[PDB]
C-alpha cells in the first residue's frame, strides 16, 4: 500500500522494524541461539516448514532479520541475507551459486583478498577465474567460456576508481546464461543500485559504509527472493558465515544516516580532489567527479554522486609517497576505508605489495600513489594537513 | 615458565590475557575493523609479515585472540582460530584442509547440519563423503578409499551419545596419511581432549558449553600451529567467516566457568538419568555415565565426566513424547544444548525430521526417543517438571 512510495531517507530509517509486544522505539538485541516452542506440535510445523517463524539464530535472528529487509529495501532487492564479513558475502555469492568446473570473469582490480579467494582458495575446489580489466567491455567477451556462470565486478575500482559498464556486461552475462555480481561497497545504496543495472547479486562489506565508524565486520547479499533461495541462503544457514546480532544491530543504525553521511563524504571528496589537481606536487588524481577521469560519464550515469574514495600521483615516487604520509598529523594511516575517520595508504607497499610490478605497472597503480577515504571532518583541516604532508617534500 | 604448570581452572580465568597500558582488570572488546601505523615504514614491514603487530580485524583482533589463546590453552593445543559459528569452523577444518578430489569418512550420526555442509554443499566442491557407524571400527576401514584424507566424528554421539575411540580411528587415519578431525561440543575441553588420543583437529561450537548461556554464536578450531597455518588460518582471513568481537568477549568470559559449570551440568546428568531409567514409563535412556551404556568404560577412558546429554525411549511413539513434552512448564522446548536452561527436544519431529524414518530406525533414533541437555537448574526442580510429563501419560 503507501509503504511503496517512500524515498530511501525514509526507508532507512523505518524498514525492516517489527515491534515486539513491548512496543521497543528503538530496534532490539536478540542475543540468543535458539527459540522456544509453545508445544511439541508447534515444533513438528516450524521445522516441517508448515508454519512461519524462528528456530535458529544461524537460520533466522530478529535483529539480523532487521538489517537484511533494511539494506535489501535500500538496494531495490527483494531478498538480502547477512553474512559475518563482506569477504564472507563474496564466498557466500559464489559458493551458493557455483560448482567445481564453474569458470568466473572477474575484474582485475576487486578487493585483493577476493583475489585470493577466487584465486588461491576456490580454485583448489574447481572453479576457474579469469581476471580483465574493469571497463574493457570486448575484454570481458573475450574471456567468456563455454562454462562461464558469473561476472564479478566491483564499480568504481580500487584505487583508481575505474568505472565498470554494468548495463552492458549484464547484458553480456545474461545472453551467455551467466550471472552478474556487483561488489557495491565502493557506493553503496545511497548512491548506486546495481540491479536498476541488470545485476543479480550486489554484495556489501557492512565493514565500510553501511557501519561507516570502522566499528564492525560484517556483509551482505541482495538480490530476488528466488535467487537466494537456490543455494545462497542455503549456505549461510549450512556453512554458517552468519552475523552476530551485536554487529547488526551496529550496522541496522548505520543504515539510518547513510544517506547524509555519503553527501558529506562525497562533497569533501570532490574539494580535495579538485584541490589536489592543482598542486605542483600531483601528477594526476583519480576522481570520477574530475572532468579528467576518463569514465566521467558511465560514473555520472550509474551514480547519484561520484563517490568519496581517490587516489593520487605525486611526483617523487614512493619516497615523496612516504614522507607525505609520515608528516601527516590529522589522516589516518590505515588500511580500510567508509570511516567518518579519513584514512590514507600507500597501496603499492601494503595492499598491492604482493602483486607484481609489471602487474601494477598495467593496472596502473605507481610508486607515487597514495589513496585516500575521505572522512566526515572539515575539509579546510584535511586541507590544511594534507599541505603539511606536500611541505614535506621541500 | 611458572605459568605451564597451572590447572584447567587457572588457565580458563588467566589465558589469553594481554592488558594495555590502561591496566583493565576485566578483557576488553576491540570493535574495530583496522589499525593505524605510526608511519608508512611500519604499515610496509606489517603488511610483508616483517614485524609483528595487527593489520585488520578480519585475522587479527585483540578480543578474539583472548579468546582463541585461552581456548587453545584448555584443549592442549598449540594454535587456535575462531570462526563465526561452529558450522563455520567445520566449514574451516574442511576447505582449510581438503580439496577438490579428496574423500571424507564421516560418522553418520554427526550434527545434521554438518551432514548437509558435506554431503549437500561440499560434494558439489569435488569433496566426496562416506558415512559409516561411529562405534563400528571395521566400518571405518572398509569405507576407506586411496584419496581419503579426513576423518570426521563427534563422541559421545547425538542423540545416543554412542562412543567414537579416538585412539584407534587416529591410527587408522594416520596409517592412510588422513586427518583425524573430532567436534567436541558433547564434552568440551573441560571433559575431553581429543589430541591426547591423536586427533589433528578439535572443532568447537562456542554457541553451546563454552559461551553456556545460550547467548551468542560462535565456533573454533584447535590443532597444531603447523597445521592450522597449512590453510585454516588463511581460510578465515581470506574467506572471512570471522567472529565478532562483541560473540568472543561473551565467549571466553564463559570459558572462564566453564569447568563448574560442567560439574554441575553432569552431577544432574547423572541424577537424572539414574533415575529416568528406574521409571516404568521409560525403555531405555542413553547415557555414557549409565552402567547400562555398552561404552562406559571406552566413554570414561576419553572422559573426565559422562556429559550432561542424555536420550530416552518412552514406551509408545510419537504421542507420548509429545503428551510427555507438551505438559512440561519448566524445561525448555527447543532444539538446543549446553545452556544453563534445561532444553528438551523430539528428535523424529525435529532434528532428524528430514531423515526418512527407516533411516533413523537402522540409526536407532525412534519415535519415543526425547533428548534432555540437562541444565544447571535444581535437579529436584528439573525432576518434578519431567513427573509432569509422566503424569500426562495417564491420559
Ligand atoms: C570493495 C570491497 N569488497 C570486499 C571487502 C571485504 O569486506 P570485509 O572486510 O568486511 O570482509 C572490502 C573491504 C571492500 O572494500
Ligand atoms: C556437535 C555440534 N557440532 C556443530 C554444531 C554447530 O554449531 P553452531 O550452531 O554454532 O553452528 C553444533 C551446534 C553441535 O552441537
Amino acid at each position: 500500500d503507501w509503504a511503496d512510495r517512500l524515498r530511501p531517507e525514509t526507508i532507512a530509517i523505518r524498514a525492516g522494524i517489527h515491534r515486539t509486544q513491548e512496543q521497543e522505539h528503538s530496534e532490539a538485541i536478540f542475543p540468543t541461539s535458539s527459540f522456544v516452542f509453545d508445544s511439541a506440535e508447534e515444533a513438528a510445523d516450524r521445522f516441517a516448514g508448515r508454519v512461519p517463524g524462528n528456530i535458529y539464530a544461524r537460520f533466522t535472528n530478529p535483529t539480523v532479520r532487521t538489517f537484511e529487509e533494511r539494506l535489501a529495501a535500500l538496494e531495490g532487492a527483494e531478498a538480502c541475507v547477512a553474512t559475518a564479513s563482506g569477504m564472507a558475502a563474496c564466498l557466500t555469492a559464489f559458493m551458493g551459486i557455483l560448482k567445481a568446473g564453474d569458470h568466473v570473469v572477474a575484474s582485475r582490480s576487486i578487493f585483493g583478498t577476493t583475489v585470493q579467494l577466487l584465486g588461491n582458495i576456490l580454485s583448489r575446489f574447481g572453479v576457474e577465474t579469469s581476471f580483465v580489466p574493469l571497463a574493457d567491455v570486448p575484454a570481458w567477451r573475450a574471456a567468456l567460456r563455454p562454462n562461464t556462470r558469473m561476472l564479478f565486478l566491483e564499480t568504481p575500482s580500487n584505487p583508481l576508481t575505474e568505472i565498470g559498464d554494468m548495463q552492458a556486461l549484464a547484458d553480456l552475462a545474461h545472453v551467455h546464461d551467466a550471472w552478474l555480481v556487483v561488489d557495491n561497497c565502493f557506493c553503496t545504496p545511497a548512491l548506486q543500485q546495481p540491479l536498476k543495472f541488470g545485476a543479480d547479486l550486489v554484495i556489501h562489506s557492512a565493514t565500510k559504509y553501511l557501519d561507516g565508524q570502522g566499528r564492525t565486520l560484517g556483509g551482505a547479499v541482495c538480490g530476488s527472493t528466488e535467487l537466494l533461495n537456490s543455494g545462497p541462503r542455503n549456505f549461510v544457514r549450512t556453512a554458517g558465515p552468519s552475523l552476530s546480532p551485536f554487529n547488526a544491530w551496529v550496522q541496522l543504525k548505520g543504515l539510518e544516516t547513510l544517506g547524509l553521511r555519503m553527501e558529506r563524504h562525497c562533497a569533501n571528496a570532490q574539494k580535495i580532489a579538485e584541490w589536489l589537481e592543482a598542486r605542483p606536487e600531483v601528477a594526476r588524481v583519480y576522481y570520477p567527479g574530475l572532468d579528467s577521469h576518463p569514465q566521467q560519464a558511465l560514473a555520472a550515469r550509474q551514480q547519484r554522486l561520484p563517490g568519496a574514495i581517490l587516489s593520487f600521483d605525486l611526483h617523487g615516487g614512493q619516497k615523496a609517497a612516504w614522507a607525505f604520509v609520515d608528516a601527516l598529523r590529522l589522516l589516518s594511516l590505515t588500511a580500510n576505508l567508509g570511516d567518518a575517520k579519513t584514512t590514507i595508504t600507500h597501496p603499492a607497499s601494503t595492499t598491492h605489495s604482493r602483486v607484481s610490478p609489471e602487474a601494477r605497472a598495467a593496472a596502473g597503480v605507481g610508486d607515487g600513489l597514495l589513496r585516500i577515504s575521505v572522512g566526515l571532518e572539515h575539509a579546510d583541516d584535511l586541507r590544511e594537513d594534507m599541505e603539511r604532508g606536500f611541505a614535506a617534500l621541500v
